[PDB]
């Protein structure tokens, strides 16, 4: 699984 | 932001 | 599964 | 914002 | 599935 | 804005 | 701004 | 997946 973001 | 996840 | 969006 | 999440 | 667009 | 979301 | 998130 | 976009 992943989690990729911006912020 | 953006975002994504996933699992 | 996944969620993605914007905020 | 804009979202889809889906499972 | 896919979430796109313009703000 | 615009937006297109599908699943 | 744009954007497209696709899972 | 992916996200991609301008901020």
């Amino acid at each position: 699984g992943y989690m990729l973001g911006s912020a």
